[PDB]
């Protein structure tokens, strides 16, 4: 090796000069810049001067000398004849110069932090640098003042170096030996180096214990360990037991035999990503991940996956990575934030020191404007004493125009000296404040909403010059208010955003003359104006939100054909209708009829469009082969005139009271009389049946009446839903002119009204909103009953089996037991065959097409699982600045037979443990099983590499087996064995405990087999596995036993009632939010001029990555309503078990049921329940990556809750704790929006990372920061409602509500409300709710918004819920705020 150590130690001698000349360097350009242009210009004093930099000096001049002497041996270039021990020895003592500046160092840098807290002067201390020649953003001067220290320290390490290299047959062997004696004892006598060569020494030390070392030493590149163990390198090829060492910008990994190097990664082309527990990979090389992160080589483009033994080690290497990447990115934006901002304060100055006349640089000179010439501007600069020497100028001028600053005129240079003309991005207009004028519309609507939603309000009736105004606010107290609410820091704040909203059409002055100020003046918002009636008469009241017409529509769903979608439309009586609809078409299956007007046609209010555009939007639509969305008009009973056929039918009928349409048959004669499925029957020749069966019905007709059963007609049969559809398939493969005049009532209608505004923008816009029974209600109760039932029958099935191995009754306690567990198993029976039952209970009813909310109590039937006054209320919203949107807000009543009374919530909780750690063991064998086959796949391609790899599989192995004893020998097992302890079984719970003694000899078997026997290793692992499968059932079954006797079987149904109508409720509103979504229609951001289309996508994509948020506006009186208490204590723990629901999708067409893209099914256990929407083939296509390959969406929820009047009078101490239980919810939904905000936030950061143009990143990031801004002001809002400061409460009145409502729909939720009723108080929120989503992001103009707000809660849709409830008693709320009241006609006159 002789030629190495040749060149090697040349390698040391080169390393010795290059480090040297960049540190002398180092100090020659600091003298340079710190001590000369400080005193060229100033505010640092001359004793700062002399703390700061002027031991340099004294070092300078030795290490220039020392510099000198080494390069005077290493001459012209390093060569292997050289000595340099005796320009040490003989510098050694000029060297002790350090031992002032180590003694001073202390003083330095404690002098270094106060200065940088100061702006000024570490503005100065930067301008230092970047005049000098140094880019700010690469070192900064706290480096560079140990970077003195650091090298005296080096020079040991140095001199270490080159003796391990250099031959003791060279003279300068001795010399050396004698010289690292020295530079040791040296930096050894001082305390300063003697730390940095101390934590130089552990880095040394380490790498001495490493062989095989590649790239640069650890002292160079790093200052410290980090983290050091044993990981699990999970890479391509396979599985690789390792020790990962962290340094703090490098990753370096070994094989572990003191170590052996394998390879290693800075830290900076590192990037990491988390995986979840149970996930497994294609495109990476695992298998079921737990415990583990996955890590990305950016240079080499190399995935592989980390995994720890524990969570407790996953989470410490991930926070330790995460400090690293945050302490090294924290630096650079330090100092690339701190010097921005001195260019920016010294380019500010210096400009406006450029603009005034005593200079006037900046003259126009093709002609170029506003210009001035780089030699004039360093000339200047020296002039004022900014600089000393002409090149710090051209320094100046470059980092000017770098930091954009300056650019030249002509498109060509950079910065010179050079008369080459450049001017100051000032001149083109590149700065501005417009971000805080989009902001005021969002403010201004928050605001307006708090003032009018405070119980005592702010904004009221006062008389100036005593003369009534009727909704004044004194200027002075909005200042005042706006304070006490926190949202201005200062009275200056509040003024500027008086100001603007003034000037925004927000509010005005009672006179014309006075813009917003701090004084007694009398300010009125326009939306009082528009409603008290206060215009001056030569303005007319020009009623800027107004009605069109109200709706009474079915909702068809129409899949494209061959040439069009199976229909014409034609314009009579001035409205479109629908000219011909083909037979056995689509559309026809959709149950579209002849001569119905069309209110929209994909969202799009078609009535009123001219006939030649609306042929244009069904084209359109066609062209891009939408699936279409039809309103149309459509009555509440209907007559039918159908051919009574002699020889067969061709429609099916079923349903008691009332009797409906079953079914009926593609391009059939009733098809085309118009019967459709789902039509619930009420007469038949004039003959009335709504209290008759299907036989009398079809008694009726000549080919039931001939053939009975039989008269079915071989059609292609279409039907009421998917349910009917399937049951008729199942049937199916189980076996492989005269008139009549139906009176019919049409179930699931749409009632709508059409509001006109005029916008922001100036335009016309519409609104849509419709009051919807959710088709899929009934069926999806059912479905989720049939869930229950088949997850009980999966219950029973296992507790009977279980207790068919307890043969025998040995004590009267175990009989005891058996009995309560043999009833218990009867009751759960009991419920399988109720809900199998209940399911064809509600698979049989059509009509009330939702619960009317029950006139008497009953026994228990299949409708108390539907949700109670359940209606979706969709909102679209025509053309802003041609633009569609879709908002959806559920209302329901809240649900009703409370549980958190009922509930000790340790049951709860307990039951939540004994489910998920029964659902986790059974995953983690099913895991285990799979493990065994890998590594049987592996042994076969096998039959040093191959044992690393498998040894890193096998090492997984007993990994996953940890990943099951950590289960078995929990609290929550233990108390499980503690209720089971009169079952017999093959274990106690002391022999699971000892057994994991079982698990150290399987190990140490597999661990001999691999020694002494490596084919008698499946042997091994099949007795280790075989013999963990026996605990892990046996865990399972003590599980199941445990919750059989835990579970109250009572309870149990009521809550499972609960929970099926809020699920029904939230699948429902999440079904049409989704739906809207994969239409293009969802836009939480429509405020930012965001096509629905990319707001869609976004919030598709979004909901795939964070879950789906349920936003409940709760809005019941529990301080006041025994019945609305029972409602809300039920809802809150629902909710919180509605969290473990995942929903999840799957293609599945029909083109054999009606007007439905969704058919739900659903799957698992009560806890870890799966709500799988079936979508058709275009609304699939449209869903994420994530979710088209089965992926889980998890389901959060959040439920904010205020009363919407006032409580009026002292609370008892029940009342006082129906107030706190109301604070509590909201709370809990408080820390839940929060955490789907971070969620969020975190999700946008990875987003707008992703590998694209830098242009488009720093746009959305701009972007961005506005809608978290507002969310960020939104949650202190919370907060402060939430946990109002000491003093403050009471002052927020229920502003609760349409703040949580902005929250939440600005985050994306899906946004519920409920009450009592379902019916008046949810009017009040739901009216308001739409008419700030109109204010706020469709640019309804301010003067409006409570116009909107009561037109809605007067002439809405929503009237017809109390039009279809009369039965119901209901209060409008007395107590209730301004915004939430319906306002008295104006009493002055002129309407």
């Amino acid at each position: 090796e002789s030629e190495r150590q040749l060149r090697l130690r040349l390698c040391v001698l080169n390393e010795i000069l290059g480090t040297e000349r960049d540190y002398v360097g180092t100090l020659r350009f600091l003298q340079s810049a710190f001590l000369h242009r400080i005193r060229q210009n100033v505010g640092l004093t001359e004793e700062n001067v002399k703390v700061l930099f002027s031991n340099i000096e004294d070092i300078l001049e030795v290490h220039k000398d020392f510099l000198a002497a080494l390069e005077y041996c290493l001459h012209p270039e390093p060569q292997s004849q050289h000595e340099l021990g005796n320009v040490f020895l003989k510098f050694k003592d000029k060297f002790c110069v350090y031992e002032e500046y180590c003694s001073n160092h202390e003083k330095a840098l404690r002098l270094l932090v106060e200065l940088n807290k100061i702006p000024t002067v570490r503005a100065f201390l930067l301008s230092c640098m970047l005049l000098g020649g140094r880019k700010t953003t690469d070192i900064p001067l706290e480096g560079y003042l140990l970077s003195p220290i650091q090298r005296i320290c080096k020079y040991p390490l140095l001199l270490k170096e080159l003796a391990k290299r250099t031959p003791g047959k060279h003279p300068d062997h001795p010399a050396v030996q004698s010289a690292l004696q020295a530079m040791k004892t040296v930096c050894s006598n001082i305390n300063e180096t003697k730390r940095q060569m101390e934590k130089l020494e552990a880095l040394e030390q380490l790498q001495s214990h490493i062989e095989g070392w590649e790239g640069s030493n650890l002292t160079d590149i790093c200052t410290q360990l980090l983290l050091q163990g044993t990981l699990l390198k999970i890479s391509a090829g396979n599985i690789q037991e390792r020790a990962f060492f962290l340094f703090d910008n490098l990753l370096v990994y070994c094989k572990r035999k003191l170590y052996i190097f394998r390879g290693r990664i800075n830290t900076e082309v590192m990037e990491v990503e988390n995986v979840e527990d149970g996930t497994a990979d294609y495109h990476s090389n695992g298998y079921t991940v737990t415990n583990g992160w996955k890590i990305h080589n950016t240079a080499k483009n190399k995935w592989f996956v980390c995994m720890a033994k524990t969570a407790e080690e996953k989470q410490k290497w991930l926070d330790a990575i995460i400090r690293e990447r945050e302490q090294r990115e924290s630096l650079k934006l330090g100092m690339e934030r701190d010097a921005y901002v001195m260019i920016a304060e010294k380019g500010e100055k210096l400009y406006h020191m450029m603009m005034n006349k005593k200079v006037n640089l900046i003259k126009d000179r093709s002609t170029v404007p506003k210009c001035f010439l780089g030699n004039e501007f360093v000339a200047w600069l020296l002039e004022i004493g900014e600089i000393s020497k002409t090149e710090e100028g051209v320094n100046l001028g470059q980092a000017l125009l770098e930091n954009g600053i300056i650019h030249h005129v002509s498109d060509k240079h950079q910065f010179k000296n050079e008369q080459v003309m450049y001017r100051f991005r000032y001149d083109d207009g590149t700065y501005k404040a417009r971000s805080e004028l989009e902001d005021i519309m969002s403010k201004g609507v928050r605001l307006y909403c708090r003032l009018h939603s405070l119980y005592t309000p702010v904004i009221k009736d006062r008389d100036y010059h005593l003369k009534t105004y009727k909704s004044v606010l004194p200027g002075s107290k909005l200042v005042d208010w706006l304070l006490a609410q926190g949202d201005c820091q200062t009275r200056e704040e509040a003024v500027a955003l008086g100001v603007g909203l003034c000037n925004n059409g927000f509010m005005h002055h009672v006179l014309e003359k006075s813009e917003f100020r701090d004084e007694s003046q009398y300010f009125r918002f326009h939306a009082d104006e528009e409603m008290e009636g206060t215009s001056s008469k030569n303005k007319q009241l020009r009623n800027d939100f107004k009605l069109v017409e109200n709706i009474l529509a079915k909702r068809l769903l129409i899949l494209p054909q061959e040439e069009d979608y199976g229909f014409d439309i034609e314009e009579k009586n001035k409205a479109v209708v629908v000219k011909s609809v083909q037979r056995g078409s689509l559309a026809e299956v959709a149950g579209l009829q002849v001569g119905r007007k069309i209110y929209s046609i994909n969202e799009d209010l078609v009535f009123l469009r001219p006939f030649s555009e609306v042929e244009s939007i069904l084209n359109q639509s066609f062209c891009s082969r939408r699936p279409l969305r039809l309103l149309v008009a459509t009555k509440a009973k209907e007559i039918i005139k159908i051919p009574d056929q002699p020889d067969t039918l061709c429609f099916q009928i079923r349903g008691a009271a009332p009797p409906y349409v079953y079914a009926v048959g593609r391009g059939s004669e009733a098809m085309a009389a118009g019967l459709c499925a789902g039509q619930c029957i009420l007469k038949v020749n004039g003959s009335n049946v709504m209290n008759d069966g299907a036989p009398e019905v079809l008694e009726h007709f000549q080919a039931f009446r001939s053939r009975r059963e039989e008269a079915l007609g071989l059609y292609q049969w279409i039907y009421h839903t998917h349910e009917d559809a399937q049951e008729a398939r199942a049937s199916q493969e189980a076996s492989t002119s005269p008139m009549v005049t139906l009176t019919v009532d049409n179930v699931h209608l749409e009632h709508g009204v059409v509001y006109e505004y005029v916008s922001t923008a100036g335009v016309r816009c519409h609104v849509l909103e419709k009051i919807v029974e959710p088709r899929g209600c009934f069926g999806l109760t059912a479905k989720i009953l049939e869930a229950f039932a088949a997850n009980d029958s999966v219950f029973v099935e296992n507790c009977r089996r279980l207790m068919a191995l307890s043969s025998a009754i040995v004590t009267m306690p175990h009989f005891e037991f058996r009995n309560i567990c043999d009833t218990k198993l009867e009751s759960i029976g009991q419920r399988i065959a109720c809900y199998q039952e209940f399911a064809a209970q509600l698979k049989s009813r059509v009509s009330p097409p939702f619960k009317q909310a029950p006139l008497e109590p009953h026994p228990l039937c299949g409708l108390d699982f539907c949700p109670t006054n359940c209606h979706i209320n969709l909102m679209e919203v025509s053309y802003p600045k041609m633009s569609y949107t879709q908002h959806c807000i559920t209302t329901m009543a809240a649900p009703s037979w409370g549980l958190s009374f009922l509930l000790k919530q340790e049951d709860r909780e307990i039951q939540d443990a004994y489910l998920q750690l029964f659902t986790k063991l059974d995953v983690a064998l099913k895991e285990m099983k799979q493990y065994v086959t890998q590594i049987n796949r592996l042994l076969s391609t096998i039959t040093s590499d191959k044992q690393d790899k498998l040894h890193g599989c096998l090492e997984h192995l007993f990994n996953q087996v940890d990943s099951i004893n950590a289960l078995l020998k929990g609290p929550v097992m233990s108390r499980a064995f503690e209720e089971t302890k009169h079952f017999p079984m093959n274990h106690s719970l002391q022999e699971f405990k000892q057994k994991e003694e079982c698990t150290i000899r399987g190990r140490s078997l597999i661990q001999i087999s691999i020694q002494e026997d490596p084919w008698n290793l499946p042997n091994s692992i099949k007795t280790l596995v075989d013999n963990i499968q026996r605990y892990v059932e046996d865990g399972k079954n003590q599980l199941l036993l445990a919750l059989l006797k835990c579970t109250d079987t009572e309870l149990q149904l009521r809550r499972d009632a609960i929970f099926c109508q809020a699920l029904v409720a939230a699948v429902c509103t999440f079904s049409e939010q989704l739906l809207a979504a994969l239409g293009y229609r969802y836009n939480n951001n429509g405020e930012y001029e965001e096509s629905s289309r990319d707001a869609s996508r976004k919030w598709l994509e979004q909901v795939a990555a964070t879950g789906v948020l349920l936003h409940c506006q709760s809005l019941l009186s529990p301080a006041t309503v025994k019945e609305e208490r029972t409602m809300l204590e039920d809802i809150w723990v629902t909710l919180s078990e509605l969290d473990n629901v995942t929903f999840s999708f799957k293609q599945l067409d029909e083109n054999y049921v009606a007007n439905t893209n969704v058919f739900y099914h659903i799957e698992g256990s009560r806890q870890a329940l799966k709500v799988i929407f079936y979508l058709d083939s275009y609304h699939f296509s449209k869903l994420p990556s994530r979710l088209e390959g089965g992926a889980s969406l998890r389901l959060h929820t959040a439920l904010f809750t205020k009363v919407l009047e006032n409580v009026e009078g002292l609370p008892s101490p029940g009342s006082q704790a129906a107030e706190d239980l109301q604070q509590d919810i909201n709370a809990q939904s408080l820390e839940k929006v929060q955490q789907y905000y971070r969620k969020l936030r975190a999700f946008y950061l990875e987003r707008s990372n992703l590998p694209t143009d830098a242009s488009t990143t720093a746009v959305k990031i701009d972007q961005l920061i506005r809608p978290i801004n507002a969310l960020d002001e939104l949650c202190r809002l919370m907060k402060s409602f939430v946990h109002p400061k000491p003093g403050a409460a009471g002052s927020v009145g229920a502003g609760l509500i349409p703040i949580s409502s902005e929250l939440c729909y600005r985050l994306g939720a899906c946004q519920m409300v409920m009450c009592g009723t379902g019916m008046q108080r949810s009017t009040l929120s739901v009216s308001l709710e739409q008419a700030a989503i109109l204010a706020r992001s469709h640019g309804l103009l301010p003067k409006c918004i409570m116009q909107a707000t009561d037109i809605m809660r007067k002439q809405g849709p929503r009237v017809e819920i109390l039009a279809k409830n009369l039965r119901v008693k209901d209060q409008m709320p007395q107590g209730a705020p301004r915004l939430y009241r319906l306002c008295q006609p104006p009493v002055d006159g002129d309407l």
